[PDB]
């Protein structure tokens, strides 16, 4: 049982005996310790850098001086002068309290002996000592060396002071009544090039067994020393001269096996100690553990309660990240308690104590403020901006572009997933996750940003680009310099950028349809029948025209060639929602592309009263958005959050990109049928997938739920129906009737983008309607159950005969978007029929 | 040139996601587009112990061979498609019924074993939720009510290998060997029955014809 | 209401209580440095390079001028020659200090009794510092360095400033009559070459629970300092041995864990305050200022005449 406080003041030296993290592994050298001197005596402790490692030496050397051991009070030759060798700073220690103990005494019978003993030894000392400290042996020196001291009668001939410094340390034995001397050396990590000599000093003068000698560090930074200076051995000339593939291989053979030899020479893997992290404590998800230690977060409550460091971890990233309690948001927790002890002690402590600051909200930005300086060391390998005047949605765009770049991942990358194989990376990831949280909280527009290029960019940039490594990172840089990736610009400018890149791509039979693509005709082709025609836009009504305008996009190349991209439709509903007041997002975004947006080939390519009447359909798409202030508040969108939903859209993109492209038939028009295909067909399968593309997932990562409503069983795509989609609507309606739980709240996004003006009358278009005995009927009952939830009825009462059945006015429906043809396929293959 | 060998080392702990932890059908999704970035001779629809649906609608069908429904079927069949489908989304989206995700559905069960949600989330994510992007180097009675009785088999199975599961001492060179022996022997198949489909493999009876069925 | 006047000379030691621009950050920093001192207690204030720094570390000098906490004259390694130490300048930047208010006394009872104290004291500092001052490090040192003492509680033998240097910290609270002391940075943006010793000197002689450290700057140019040093660990032939990308990756993230360890361990993160940007201070265009920020843009227009600074 052990009790931490986060208000405490976290010193290092404020870790007392009942703080203690480690309460076993301190007590497990005492044992050794104890029998090692009773029966090299070199001990060495494990860890990893920052943690737990200052608690380990403190509560040690507390735990032997409360069998007889002094021990030397730490020493740390970081802090110490660097040409002083560390026999003189342990001689200078032992010399003092060995002395200090001669101080009363005043000419007893003892005293003149045990202090005249004492000063002949540090004679011996000091007169060898100088040997060490010499530029080179000078001759005079040898008159040291040939006159022998006939004193103590040593064995080792010479002045060596190898032997002469033992019989120091038993005098100190004498003098101190001691069985053992304590001496326990600090890090060298910090800098390690003075730390050679510790490393020297241990293995040539610390021999004899009443001395137990204690180190502490990484065994990192120790093997690259040693290898460092073993490299030093090896003669400058020599290792500029064998310049072999097998040469370096057999001496790179040598060094590593001289690591090993002095490493197991110097440090006995028996004596060596280890340090358990709080995650081995904690183990597993449910597994217990070794010992349980708790962390409390406020100092009205007391420890009763106290709360375990798992829950404290789940607890604060569970809604600090918004993250739902599932896979994803328990896995987190595995990942902070992997970092090293104290950082993890420090991320949290900030949060908690900015916690009780900001109470006295962006709850994601308290996190995102724990996790920056504590964190920060990583950003600027991941290039990420460190800068706090940065953190819009384009620069965001462009780091989750950057932070792409170094993972070279686009499955996986846009997930935002921190277990990526650099660790630098992975904690790159969480900030990253975190970001997203913060600044695209309560918000829907900057949702659908992430959703084209906050990971769409990321998913396009390996489809239709991709298609010498350094050519990897040098068409990075054409993507950068030509596309423009994370500069600040419209997703409307973005989307017919878009359309040109998925246009790169040809296709077979030379027909211009590829992922969520629709061609429209330019040139006036001769022997041209039936209602096919050239591409024209005055014919539309006024929401007609309007929601084509929403959908329209040119490419400027050599020959002006027009589309239908469908990341209009995206690009239109993005930048709608910034707004949705003053009349103006949609004086703009209607007319951008078509006339003052210029669109070119990638560099790596090889190519009535108007005014009145469409007056109604500007008002009409920004009357509903009255409601939006008070739900988009209600979303709490999570990196994996944006992660999930754009990677199945993408699976419902290509629904119609293949399985209606060749199925174009000289008869589409008013296709009834699902093999008869037409663009306005083509384009709903499509419009249907952007409504529902969040549906099945937002269930699942969703804290307002703890359950599914989308249900058990299988679950696929709109493809040529929605006869799937239409029965997991019914699902959910006997699962949100059942429940108390209204569409506008559990389900916010769904409720806000399906309601939307803008895509209402591309839902069902008169020439793209599935007029089949099987299949109308589930279209009614779709139909009956989307206008239910819209509320206000959507479509008129005449319009249904027409429509079921095969120019009526109609203001809710695209009209002449059947008309205009496809290129390439020349309508070869008519319409099957069985 | 010879980093190419290192290239390709690079990028493929990229793409494959190694050392990134995911579910076990997962970790088959992307090696399902590593088998599919390649297309065979005459395009036969086998692969290496994978099953490759039709979706479009080819005109004059003689037999009966056609679109396979998704919700006329029972709870255990649907249990087991579930677990046995794979996702990738490309030009052409080419939906699949890999073996490898039983695998992969399978070990997590055994892992959570309780909570009744890994028995009813492990198994669809592969579906909708997860899909494989195509890989760089390319030139491209009541509806739920019925799962009961799947579940209820599968809870006695699950509390017989809990407690069965607790003497298991492998060794990675027998694994080793244990996934090669498996990994010759779906090569039979993927090559062998390449040529053995037929016009009347219908509910075909002889080794000689090789259906959907029996590729799987 | 917050007016500057642009013709005003906005020198950092100029600016005015009206005219400071982060007007509640320094009293969260005061009230901070107040909270800690109840029970490493450094604090760091990451600004951004030439955006108000030097003025804001002015105002907390001035806020602790007015517990007890006495506020040293602000130090700076760059306005110094040098070759010149660290702990040298602040035991001479609190001698200066504790010889004013003593010559005050000017032969008092109490005086002798106190400038007895601090003779004693600083000469022990004297021989164990002497060290340092010479570049080579004599062997006649050692003989000197050692000497027998139980008193002042040393904590390890020989001459070593870890304790003394607190103790003559600690003499100081006893006679300046002040329960902490605080020693305030200036930029090392200007030379951060040297700031290395100002890095070591704070943590390895800057340690007492009774002393606050106040420094700032760009934190990624200590990232800059502390990893370009931390490569020197490595021997020369080191690099030159290992030259394959798996090595060169291995070191460069090794370097990335000592720097992250080291830059937490220096300055706590519940210690770091940033200073706002001027976009921060106004917000968006359509959003409300935290604090209303005005110009003294002519000299005859009134001061309620001030218009919004966008």
């Amino acid at each position: 049982k052990i009790i931490i406080n986060l208000f405490a003041p976290n010193l290092p030296g404020s870790t007392k005996e009942d703080d203690l993290i480690q309460k076993s592994l301190r007590d497990q050298l005492v044992e050794s310790i104890r029998n090692s001197i009773a029966y090299r005596n070199v001990f060495f402790v494990d860890g990893t850098r920052g943690a737990g490692k200052t608690t380990f030496i403190n509560s040690v050397v507390k735990s032997l001086n409360s069998v007889n051991i002094k021990c030397l009070p730490t020493i740390d030759p970081t802090k110490l002068p660097r040409h002083e060798p560390i026999l003189v700073t342990v001689t200078a220690r032992l010399n003092k309290m060995v002395s200090d103990k001669l101080k009363g005494y005043w000419a007893s019978n003892d005293y003149r002996k045990q202090k005249e003993q004492w000063q002949n030894h540090l004679a011996q000392l000091q007169r060898g000592l100088h040997l060490l400290t010499d530029k080179e042996y000078k001759p005079e020196y040898f008159s040291d060396a040939l006159k022998l001291d006939a004193q103590l009668d040593y064995s080792i001939g010479g002045q060596d002071l190898s032997e002469i410094f033992e019989e120091l340390v038993k005098r100190a034995c004498e003098i101190l009544d001691c069985k053992a001397i304590l001496i326990t050396f600090d890090d060298i990590d910090t800098q390690f090039d003075a730390g050679w000599d510790v490393l020297e000093s241990i293995r040539k003068f610390f021999n004899s067994r009443k001395l137990v000698v204690v180190a502490t560090g990484d065994l990192r930074l120790y093997s690259q020393l040693i290898r460092g200076k073993q490299y030093e051995n090896y003669s400058k000339t020599l290792l500029e001269q064998e310049k072999e593939s097998v040469r370096l291989a057999e001496r790179g053979y040598m060094v590593e096996h001289l690591e090993q030899q002095y490493l197991l020479k110097l440090f006995p893997v028996q004596k060596r100690i280890q340090l358990k992290t709080m995650l081995q404590l904690v183990g597993e998800k449910g597994k217990a553990g070794k010992e349980e230690i708790k962390v409390k977060t406020e100092p009205g409550m007391q420890d009763i309660d106290a709360i375990d460091v798992r829950q404290a971890i789940g607890d604060a990233v569970r809604e600090g990240l918004n993250l739902r309690e599932g896979s994803d948001a328990d896995m987190y927790v595995n990942e902070l308690l992997k970092q090293p002890v104290r950082l993890l002690m420090q991320v949290l402590q900030d949060f908690y104590t900015k916690k009780y600051h900001a109470t006295s909200l962006s709850v994601p930005n308290l996190l995102r403020n724990a996790l920056y300086g504590s964190m920060l060391s990583s950003i600027y390998r991941a290039g990420l901006n460190y800068e706090q005047h940065r953190f819009g949605m384009d620069s965001l765009c462009k780091d989750i572009f950057t932070y792409v770049k170094q993972d070279r991942d686009f499955n996986t990358g846009f997930y935002l997933r921190p277990q990526s194989e650099s660790e630098a990376l992975r904690n790159c990831s969480i900030y990253l996750a975190s970001q997203v949280s913060e600044n695209c909280q309560g918000s829907l527009s900057k949702f659908l940003q992430m959703l084209l290029v906050g990971c769409g960019s990321v998913s396009i940039f390996n489809q239709f680009v991709t298609e010498d490594r350094e050519k990897f990172e040098q068409l990075i840089s054409e993507y950068v310099a030509y596309m423009s990736v994370g500069r600040i610009e419209s997703a409307s400018h973005w989307a017919n950028r878009c359309c040109a890149v998925v246009a790169n791509s040809p296709n077979d039979e030379k027909i211009g349809v590829f992922l969520g693509m629709v061609q429209l005709n330019r040139k006036s082709r001769q022997h041209m029948p039936g209602g096919y025609k050239k591409f024209n836009i005055d014919t539309e009504n006024g929401l007609a025209k309007a929601a084509m305008a929403s959908s329209l996009s040119t490419v400027a190349s050599n020959n002006l060639m027009d589309f239908c991209s469908v990341f209009n439709l995206i690009g239109a509903i993005a930048d709608i929602s910034a707004c949705r007041c003053e009349r103006s997002a949609i004086t703009n975004a209607f007319n951008k592309v078509i006339a003052q947006t210029t669109c070119i080939v990638p560099p790596w390519s090889e190519a009535q009263d108007d005014a009145t009447e469409f007056s109604d359909a500007i008002t009409k798409v920004e009357q509903w958005l009255k409601n939006v202030n008070e739900i988009e508040i209600g979303i709490r969108p999570s990196a994996l959050l944006i992660g999930k939903v754009w990677s199945r859209f993408y699976f419902n993109l290509n629904n119609v990109a293949d399985q209606h492209k060749t199925r174009l038939y000289r008869n589409a028009e008013h296709g009834r049928m699902a093999s008869q295909s037409n663009a306005a067909k083509i384009m709903r399968f499509n419009v249907l997938a952007f409504l529902h593309a969040v549906l099945v997932e937002e269930s699942l990562y969703h804290s307002v739920s703890d359950r599914e409503y989308i249900g058990e069983g299988l679950r696929l795509n709109p493809v040529t129906s929605v006869d799937e989609f239409e029965k997991k609507i019914k699902i959910i309606g006997e699962k949100l009737k059942a429940d108390n739980k209204t569409w506008k709240n559990t389900h916010p996004l769904f409720f806000l983008l399906i309601s939307c003006p803008i895509l209402h009358p591309f839902i069902f278009p008169v020439g793209g309607i599935n007029c089949s005995v099987k299949a109308l009927n589930k279209e009614t009952s779709f139909n009956k159950l989307i206008d239910e939830i819209v509320g206000d009825k959507l479509l008129s009462d005449e319009e249904w005969d027409y429509l079921t059945k095969n120019q009526q006015i109609f203001q809710n429906t695209i009209t002449s978007l059947n008309s205009s043809t496809i290129v390439g396929a020349s309508y070869d293959k008519d319409t099957p029929a069985r």
